[PDB]
């Protein structure tokens, strides 16, 4: 059974908006959602879809791309980096479940190469 998806959305938290946080948006996640290998990223693993039973035994800190562009959308995210991290923690979950070699971990390596081009030219200011 898959757990309820990560939190997107918090009406008590404070907002606000940063160049850092829109260019995450308009082009981190805009580039990397069109990306050939992104649709196994672009929402929750489902482990009952995928015949993946023990997926939520291994990963305990589920993430993907529609989470983090639900996030990004509802100002869920104060600091830059919370989101640059639920990209690491995208990309090493899949690192973490499959294995040296398999296809899916050489699609998240070529997601988070171009995922640190990207943050490469982060704004300032
Ligand atoms: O949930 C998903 O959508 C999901 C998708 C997965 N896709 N695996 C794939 C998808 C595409 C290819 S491929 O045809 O493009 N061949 C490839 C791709 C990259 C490197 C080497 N060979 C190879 C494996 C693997 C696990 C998953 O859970």
């Amino acid at each position: 059974m898959n757990p309820p998806p990560p939190e997107t959305s918090n009406p008590n938290k404070p907002k606000r908006q940063t160049n850092q946080l829109q260019y995450l948006l308009r082009v981190v996640l805009k580039t990397l959602w069109k990306h050939q290998f992104a649709w196994p990223f672009q929402q929750p693993v489902d482990a009952v879809k995928l015949n993946l039973p023990d997926y939520y035994k291994i990963i305990k800190t589920p993430m993907d791309m529609g989470t983090i562009k639900k996030r990004l959308e509802n100002n869920y995210y104060w600091n830059a980096q919370e989101c640059i991290q639920d990209f690491n923690t995208m990309f090493t979950n899949c690192y973490i479940y499959n294995k040296p070699g398999d296809d899916i971990v050489l699609m998240a390596e070529a997601l988070e190469k171009l995922f640190l081009q990207k943050i490469n030219e982060l704004p300032t200011e």
